[PDB]
């Protein structure tokens, strides 16, 4: 365009998920963050890793829920999770000695793990023992000084049969309670349509029980209860990436899905949902300035019934990111304008 | 202001909801999007229109919901339907095969048609025969490739007798279930104020059946099945209307609810919503560029409890049309300060 | 910079919260707005305000809801007295003539005054009498020609004894019902953590019924009817402001969390939060202009299960205070250049 110029936009990225700044991602691989979470025997994922610099989901990830039903707040979550850049999975209700007198060891085939059944692994699926499901009244005092996710689960059996089988009661409860949080779960029996060979739901609920805060699980029946745990330790920076690049062992000042950014620009158009120290995104392809003469992420955060929040915050995004790239091409209309003199 | 200037902005609406594209829209008249989803009696679209380019609504209709209650996530609805360009209303539950031991044609003067008492007509009102009310558990599996939207309704009566009556049973349940979707309803009875002559309530739900999916109701009583569902083709560009503007067989490139737009300018600011090839919109009064010398819908898309949306979309719809505004301003003062020259 | 300049910018706020147009806000102190509305005793505000130009609230208000439980939509209902100018705080039910059946001064110490167990102004804790606790049945039709904010709450005691003492009946009901509004709480019975020496909880529920509308509450118990509601007056230019400020009686024209704003400039940078004619915000420090030669609140807006819509707002808000600053900064950079010739 003119003999003098300096470019500010990169349109180059690495084409793959590195390190940041020297320390590691989580590939969550087919895993989904639900199944990561709840421990879908698919991942692995649980006794090896706590820490990261991001999270790395694909795009439509099939090992998610096993056992079909409904992850309440699961968008919610997922940003809860965002800023989480580590944790320690602890076991708040040890299997051994928690559950005496129930009987754990409740398996799914919709959940097999090589081949054999099984069930998640941060879960448990609790069951009557020697024909007896004793009320149970196991409780847990936040003294970890870090906000705990917890994680359970209520089972909406198929029949009315298999429901007195698993608990020996026709009209079973869940209660659920904290200093702020009280809830209350009934069974919803009914026959479903066949997901997973399975007629039969788990509806996954989750709390952040605050420190001091004390949750106490009651229940006659239909309860998954937990077995780990989570204790949050918040961090900026670290986020949630939607991807299926590869990695190597790279290191990068900047991320991005497609790949990563390690170049000294102000500016970039490759993606606008970036981690770490990052070139500013922009729609623009041509920012030159003379010098001579002649954010979150995005995608799974919102669910069916929320399209208006997702259209909102499309209108939003785009909106700015539109409206940015406007003042930057102008300020360097300007410039060029002005330091063309 | 100077010698010679073009006009960049058009505040003149031929006042009229024209063709778009040489297409028509669709006028529910007095009639909601409620009405016309649930089959208002008032309403006479549903032989008869299929395909559109934009919907039109009045500001206030009356004719929505002719037996009183709660149309759950209506607004999230309307958004789902502002995509829809057209639509297939097909009898998933056909009256007279579907409901054999159910005693169809159920009937309220709330929804009276021509003086007579009558119901919706894309849905059904079930009652007992015989002196039974047999449990029903009719399922539909969408194979017609599109999305599909269902329709129900549950019956909270005033009191136990006349559920009792309907039914025969004071404990009825209804279950509606899917892949994902999974629900149970109780009837809550109760006298209430007296709307439309009417003191019970119909809670209206819907949900859209993917592909593939099998929707199941089961039901011991108090329920609004479907007769009719819809099966959608989304579209770009189409979008919804409030206005109550006339029409001619009028063709046009744009449409906004005070009148359409047929002129070549980048700008306008009749109105900020607008459908088709349009112009911009712009708060302003005087673009002119010398030559010489010397986004989506907006007004009910929230309901009461969520003011802060409400609150929270007017500032950024708001927010947006001021800054654009400016910034285009701000490119005529400019572009005039150096097209001076 | 140079040597004659204008500067835009205004950083110095009064640090007081004066008044505003000569009208005085509504200091809650200890109590934030669940107290304030319930009545909590510790307010002593409703025998004697009613009026005001804007609310204060501090930071972390200790006395809001004294007996332990879920206030429901509590920011919407922030959100709506946001708006809120004035009221007029009457009977709906009085104590005296309303319940003549059944045993009101229920009162707990979670709630205590001056060392004595006390309760809720606004609302009523009803109890059985002489054995029993009748079904009631009590209605209230708007004709005041206001929206009527109504409030009320369910206990859901500790343990089945305690239900049982209260209201004499094991498997109560709630059930609230207006033009719209329907709903029906069953309380859920189960020991939890001792809040505020207490192990039950009262859920808060909350209306607005419209002119005309007619509210009627039904209960075989567990009912915490309301002695008194409010009849709002809607008004611009109004809102809550979160601070821990003092007052003295200045008057001012704007006002701000840090402190009210008494001058001609159009900009200023203290808080973007403000109230009245005020100047607009901007992040920035530094705007001069040369003549020579050389919104709503925010912060509690939204509860735990909504963080999207806090960094969605966060995202917007800080988004806007940059945009328009950038601007800004850019018509006086601009400016700058050109009243330099
Ligand atoms: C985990 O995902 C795998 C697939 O990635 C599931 O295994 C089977 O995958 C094939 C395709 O490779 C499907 O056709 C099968 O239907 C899958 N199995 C079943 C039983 O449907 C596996 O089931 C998933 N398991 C978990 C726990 O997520
Ligand atoms: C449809 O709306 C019409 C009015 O547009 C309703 O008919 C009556 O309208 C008059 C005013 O013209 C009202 O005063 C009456 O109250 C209305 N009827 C009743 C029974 O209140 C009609 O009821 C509506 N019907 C439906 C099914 O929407
Ligand atoms: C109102 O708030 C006060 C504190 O501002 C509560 O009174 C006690 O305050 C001390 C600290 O000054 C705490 O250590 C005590 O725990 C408080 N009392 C109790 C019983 O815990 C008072 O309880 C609050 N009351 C209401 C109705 O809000
Ligand atoms: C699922 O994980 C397994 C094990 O890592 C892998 O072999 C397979 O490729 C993954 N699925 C897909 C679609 O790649
Ligand atoms: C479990 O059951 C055994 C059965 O003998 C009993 O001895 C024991 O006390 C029970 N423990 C708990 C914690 O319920
Ligand atoms: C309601 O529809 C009827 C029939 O088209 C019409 O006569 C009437 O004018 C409509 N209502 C109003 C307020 O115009
Ligand atoms: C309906 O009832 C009739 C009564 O004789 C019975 O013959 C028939 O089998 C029933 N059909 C269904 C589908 O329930
Ligand atoms: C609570 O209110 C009382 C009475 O006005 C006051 O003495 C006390 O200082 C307030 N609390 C705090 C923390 O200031
Ligand atoms: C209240 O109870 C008394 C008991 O004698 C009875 O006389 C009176 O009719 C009752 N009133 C209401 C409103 O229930």
């Amino acid at each position: 365009t003119v003999t003098h110029s300096v470019n500010l936009l990169e349109d180059s990225h690495n084409g793959k998920l590195c390190l940041l700044k020297g320390i590691a991602p989580l590939q969550l691989g087919n895993c989904s963050v639900a199944g990561w979470i709840l421990g879908n025997p698919e991942c692995e994922l649980l006794i090896s890793r706590e820490s990261w610099s991001y999270i790395v989901e694909k795009p439509n990830p099939e090992n998610g829920t096993c056992y079909p039903g409904h992850f309440a707040d699961y968008e919610e979550l997922r940003e809860q999770l965002s800023s989480v850049s580590s944790f320690e999975r602890f076991e708040i209700f040890p299997k051994e000695s928690s559950w005496p007198n129930h009987t754990t060891t409740g398996v799914s085939a919709s959940c097999s793990h090589n081949g054999e059944s099984s069930f998640y692994k941060n879960l448990l699926w609790l069951t009557g023992k020697n024909g007896l499901y004793p009320n149970l009244s196991k409780s847990y005092a936040n003294n970890k000084e870090k906000e705990v996710l917890v994680l359970w689960g209520v089972h909406h059996p198929p029949n009315i049969g298999d429901q007195r089988a698993l608990y020996h009661t026709e009209n079973a409860y869940v209660s659920v309670v904290s200093s702020h949080y009280s809830r209350k779960f009934t069974p919803e029996i009914a026959k479903r349509p066949k997901v997973r060979d399975q007629e039969g739901r788990i509806n996954y609920y989750w709390t952040l029980l605050e420190p001091g805060d004390t949750i106490i699980f009651e229940a006659n029946g239909n309860l998954i209860a937990p077995r780990y745990a989570f204790a949050l330790s918040r961090g900026f920076g670290s986020g949630i990436i939607n991807s299926n690049a590869p990695m190597d062992e790279c290191d990068a000042k900047c991320q991005t899905p497609q790949g990563a950014i390690n170049s000294s620009l102000p500016f970039q158009n490759v993606h606008p949902v970036t981690i770490g120290e990052c070139p500013k995104y922009v729609r623009s392809a041509k920012l030159r300035m003379v010098t001579g003469l002649r954010f979150t992420a995005v995608g799974k955060e919102f669910n069916k019934l929320e399209r208006r929040m997702e259209n909102l915050n499309k209108k939003v995004d785009d909106g700015f990111i539109d409206i940015w790239t406007y003042n930057a091409e102008l300020l360097v209309l300007l410039e060029n304008e002005r330091t063309l003199d």
